[PDB]
């Protein structure tokens, strides 16, 4: 993001999230109309609306849902945003702990 008040072309940017393994997670991310939204994985790859990934599903708004995060999914994700006006991207970390959140 650059100096100013408006900022990048991301109404909503993702932030470090903490979830357990085998649960539904989501990355807060909002993108404007007529824009290319995607997500890069810490494993060396990128997904997008087109992608037919079962777990990693990119919603319209531009949110990254996870049917069930795995201990191997733990890492850092980056959301790319390309628009005829400008280009911007954000990052975030996802923690996956094996087992539920109870005693």
């Amino acid at each position: 993001g650059s100096s100013g008040s408006s900022g990048p072309f991301i109404m909503d940017a993702p932030r470090d999230l903490n979830i357990s393994e085998g649960r539904m997670a989501e990355l807060k991310c909002r993108t404007p109309p007529m824009s290319s939204v995607k997500w890069l994985l810490p494993n060396g790859t990128v997904l997008s609306h087109a992608s037919r990934h079962p777990r990693i599903s990119v919603l319209n708004d531009g949110t990254l849902n996870f049917s069930h995060v795995l201990l191997s999914d733990t890492g850092v994700y980056t959301c790319m945003v390309t628009n005829v006006a400008g280009n911007s991207n954000a990052s975030a970390y996802l923690n996956v702990s094996s087992g539920p959140s109870s005693g």
